[PDB]
């Protein structure tokens, strides 16, 4: 949803972003 290094969920194509 923004910007980190773990991300947001367990998907990934168009996603560049992360969370705790």
């Amino acid at each position: 949803g923004g910007k980190g290094h773990v991300p947001e969920y367990f998907v990934r194509g168009d996603l560049q972003s992360f969370y705790g």
